[PDB]
């Protein structure tokens, strides 16, 4: 049986690395799996941080570049973890892919401080903090039509009563980051007040309200792509401007290639397309509207050499457990293999669903610590998509550790069987095989195949090679 989230001895999760500007503040809860209470330690935690042992919150400033290698501890009633984490004080923000959640989907025009609050709180209690999930993105319409005649934005004070900084302060005594919302233009999407020509005002607004995450959109503006870099350059030197480590989420849904160029202008993640349905299939780009979690596939698997540590290719969010609700859906199958794919792409793992009263099922998905760490891989590396059959898909992600993890995903509505040789794939080593899903290994065999069974819509991920 695999071990719930809340149950056994301590098992300290992915990320194993993070990274953050020099004089900026710092914020990592240590994701942990186990049974509470719980104590965390530190050894070798450098100058300028501090470890709280109750609540497992690394916080502080540090003032100097340059990797520290710092060895984590967390023990309960039932046994101890051991972990090493390496911080990074530089200039590389999201060493390995964001996790967490944007409030779109179920708040739409209707967030408010309560709610953001709640979601907090579902996401300590429903495990999502303690495997890795950290941002909480508040999208659009929490400021007010126009700009106030002072020259900054307006908060919405009947959804935001204590404003925005009142939030990240919740968020940041709990180990999460504050994401915000806004626009290259004078208004957003949804017709409130963008930021265009006032990038350093809002920036330092941002930043004053402790704001970690900025996803920047691009409606109402000029199509020229000279034009978007050039608005897209001008807010990301407005946030470095600032004394935070300030996210910067590229949103122009892939018409100007932002892999070619959203890491230069101070990006971390850019859209790669349109806005993903919560849907299997669906050709956004020929009906206008949703694409399919299928069409988004297409769209990425050719982007693998753009995508990297501090710059990853974003397909959108994780529709996982949506079951059409919104504010028909997709098979639990469907969903599983969409998470999976998310997670061999090195994908930003950001739920859309409502956090607070998901089903057992979903979080099943969410929380898989193996894709998880997978998707966190210090490597940083989007599988690429090696073989697209007529029926199915492999798709392979080299590790840090020299293995190869390979995903063999059935997109087809009846089952497939995959038989993986040594010839399916360039340099597969099928000494050492991992299996995850039935979390076994299999170690020194003869046998230089592996019969691959899936159902309909079904991915099975496994683990290629020895250790280094």
């Amino acid at each position: 049986v695999v071990l719930k989230v809340f149950e056994g001895k301590p098992r300290i999760n992915s990320p194993h690395i993070i990274g953050n500007y020099p004089s900026t503040p710092f914020i990592f809860y240590i994701p942990t799996s186990g049974q509470r209470p719980m104590q965390w330690s530190a050894e070798k935690l450098p100058e300028g941080l501090e470890l709280d042992s109750k609540t497992g919150i690394i916080s502080g400033v540090m003032t100097s570049k340059g990797d520290y290698t710092v060895t984590l501890k967390a023990e309960n009633a039932l046994g101890v973890s051991v972990k090493q984490l390496v911080i990074r004080i530089g200039d590389e923000l999201l060493l390995t892919p964001p996790m967490g959640w944007n409030s779109w989907n179920t708040f739409g025009q209707h967030l408010t401080e309560e709610l953001v609050l709640q979601t907090a709180d579902a996401m300590i209690t429903n495990g999502m903090r303690d495997l890795g999930y950290s941002y909480i993105n508040i999208d659009d319409f929490w400021q007010l039509p126009e700009r106030g005649a002072d020259g900054h934005l307006q908060i919405d004070k009947t959804k935001f009563p204590r404003g925005i900084k009142y939030v990240a302060d919740y968020l940041h005594e709990r180990g999460f980051k504050l994401g915000i919302y806004s626009d290259a233009a004078e208004k957003t999407c949804g017709g409130v007040c963008g930021s265009y020509g006032y990038e350093e005002t809002d920036a330092k607004d941002f930043a004053s309200w402790g704001v970690d995450l900025l996803k920047y959109d691009y409606c109402n503006a000029p199509v020229d792509r000279v034009e978007a870099m050039e608005r897209y350059a001008k807010m990301g030197r407005a946030l470095r401007a600032t004394n935070r480590s300030i996210v910067y989420s590229v949103c122009e849904w892939g018409q100007r290639e932002p892999w070619k160029w959203a890491k230069q202008v101070g990006g971390h993640l850019w859209r790669v397309s349109g806005d993903i349905g919560d849907i299997w299939y669906r050709d956004g780009n020929r009906v206008g509207g949703l694409h399919g979690i299928l069409n988004i596939l297409e769209i990425n698997a050719p982007l693998s050499e753009y995508a990297g540590p501090s710059g990853w290719n974003d397909p959108d969010m994780l529709v996982v457990g949506i079951d059409g609700k919104s504010m028909e859906g997709c098979t639990q199958e469907q969903y599983k293999s969409h998470f999976s794919l998310w997670c061999m792409m090195a994908s930003p793992l950001l739920s859309g669903n409502d956090v607070r009263n998901m089903n057992d099922s979903t979080l099943k998905i969410l929380l898989d610590p193996d894709l998880i760490a997978i998707n966190q891989d210090v490597l940083g590396r989007q599988a690429e998509r090696s073989i697209r059959s007529d029926h199915y898909d492999i798709w392979v992600k080299p590790l840090a550790d020299g293995r190869k993890a390979v995903a063999c995903f059935n997109r087809a509505s009846s089952p497939q069987t995959v038989i993986l040789n040594e010839n399916t794939i360039a340099d597969l080593s099928f000494e050492q095989i991992y299996c995850l899903d039935n979390h076994l290994t299999k170690s020194g065999s003869d046998s230089k195949e592996l019969i691959v069974k899936l159902a309909p819509y079904q991915c099975k991920v496994y683990i290629f090679g020895k250790t280094d």
